């Protein structure tokens, strides 16, 4: 899975909002380094809402997908703003990069 297709997309979708690299400090949203293999609200440096912090679920390729399709519903009353994604492929590459972005 091409990460690029997920990088650019992650930009036009997640630009100067999220973070992956260590240098990417918490800004608008929480950083994603240990995404794969880490539950939600696992940021002791940035406490989230009571809706997301309650979203006790792992961020996998099976979940990320759904959420990517409709994260709003996935977490109502959240702070994250998004419309969603139609193409399932654009989401794959997105998770194909975020994985290599977080893992790193
Ligand atoms: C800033 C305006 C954001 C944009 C753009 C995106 N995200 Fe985000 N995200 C943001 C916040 C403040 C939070 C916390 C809860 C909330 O929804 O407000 C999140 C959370 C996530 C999570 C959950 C991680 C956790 O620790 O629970 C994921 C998996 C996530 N966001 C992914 C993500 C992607 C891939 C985006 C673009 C496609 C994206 N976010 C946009 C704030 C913002």
């Amino acid at each position: 899975g091409d990460v690029e297709k997920g990088k650019k997309i992650f930009i036009m979708k997640c630009s100067q909002c999220h973070t992956v690299e260590k240098g990417g400090k918490h800004k608008t949203g929480p950083n994603l380094h240990g995404l794969f293999g880490r539950k939600t609200g696992q940021a002791p440096g940035y406490s989230y809402t009571a809706a997301n912090k309650n979203k006790g679920i792992i961020w996998g390729e099976d979940t990320l997908m759904e959420y990517l399709e409709n994260p709003k519903k996935y977490i109502p009353g959240t702070k994250m703003i998004f419309v969603g994604i139609k193409k399932k492929e654009e989401r794959a590459d997105l998770i194909a990069y975020l994985k290599k972005a977080t893992n790193e």
